[PDB]
């Protein structure tokens, strides 16, 4: 069925959870051996959510080379992303590691680092100019160059060091600041404004590596995100945009990662935002 008319039709009776269901009984099942060997426990926030070893992000180390992230690939589109957690106390100099090795432009960030009382991610990029950051572990410098507020997100440009090589990179740190607490935002307008905003920097661009995207799990938040980016990619290229099933992009996508969309609500806010946007693309 086409989108917007499959969507009234959910709304009016009320099915989303069995859809929803219907995605979770029918999604890969793949093997995350390396994820659950012990001397990996503090290297993950949540013991139910792991990346597959066949997509999984290796670190260019010999000692250990684990980090709880996923390479997403997507071949029609022609889009990549890396998904992966938010950074744990122990994993800061890790992640920056990730996005030095694999030529990463862009972060997304969805997450407040405090929500619902609780740390849900390391402090891990510096809050004033004059106070750089240092990660020893992985001999990497890391200073901010600018702030851009807004409304609804942030914009941050970062300079990281290679310090073995004295190489040096701008890094580009976009972050979602007013995703709620509970449930999903009920518009989607200001999610798709920020989703153009990533696009217009060249962060989700053929000529970098993969944008790195991140919530707390980076499963949920982030899976609408990359949903979102795929499906108005597919309806653009394709003769039929009315051709494009989400439901069978997120199950393409739950191939190289566990979860992607965590609830009914989130899988109902990604009908929403592909809808809407595209009607501004042009459509109506
Ligand atoms: C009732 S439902 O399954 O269709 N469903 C939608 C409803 O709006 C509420 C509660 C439930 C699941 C998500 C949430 O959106
Ligand atoms: C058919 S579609 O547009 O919804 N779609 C094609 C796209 O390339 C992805 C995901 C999905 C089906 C498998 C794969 O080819």
């Amino acid at each position: 069925m086409e989108m917007e008319k499959e969507f009234e039709q959910i709304d009016k009776s009320g099915s989303w959870a069995a859809i929803y269901q219907d995605i979770r009984h029918e999604a890969s099942d793949f093997p995350s051996r390396v994820a659950k060997l012990p001397k990996n426990k503090n290297r993950n926030r949540y013991r139910d959510v792991s990346p597959f070893d066949h997509s999984r992000i290796k670190l260019h180390q010999e000692d250990n080379d684990y980090i709880n992230a996923s390479l997403i690939k997507m071949e029609e589109a022609q889009r990549s992303y890396i998904l992966t957690q938010g950074p744990l106390p122990n994993t800061v100099g890790h992640f920056w590691e990730m996005v030095w090795e694999q030529k990463s432009r862009g972060v997304v960030m969805l997450n407040r680092v405090m929500e619902k009382g609780s740390l849900k991610c390391a402090q891990y990029w510096p809050q004033k100019e004059e106070k750089e950051m240092i990660f020893e572990d992985t001999n990497l410098k890391l200073t901010l160059i600018s702030e851009d507020i807004k409304s609804y997100y942030t914009v941050r440009q970062l300079e990281l060091e290679n310090l073995t090589t004295q190489e040096t990179r701008e890094i580009l740190h976009f972050h979602y600041t007013t995703w709620p607490d509970f449930g999903v935002p009920e518009s989607p307008a200001s999610f798709l404004n920020f989703l153009f905003k990533v696009r217009e920097s060249g962060s989700l661009s053929p000529e970098h590596g993969p944008v790195v995207v991140h919530c707390s799990a980076g499963i949920g938040r982030s899976g609408t995100f990359c949903l979102a980016d795929t499906c108005l990619l597919l309806m653009d290229k394709r003769k039929d945009p009315s051709s494009v099933d989400i439901k069978k992009v997120l199950l393409e996508m739950r191939k190289f990662r566990m979860g992607l969309i965590q609830t009914a609500d989130q899988l109902r806010f990604s009908y929403l935002a592909v809808i809407e946007g595209a009607k501004f693309i042009m459509g109506d």
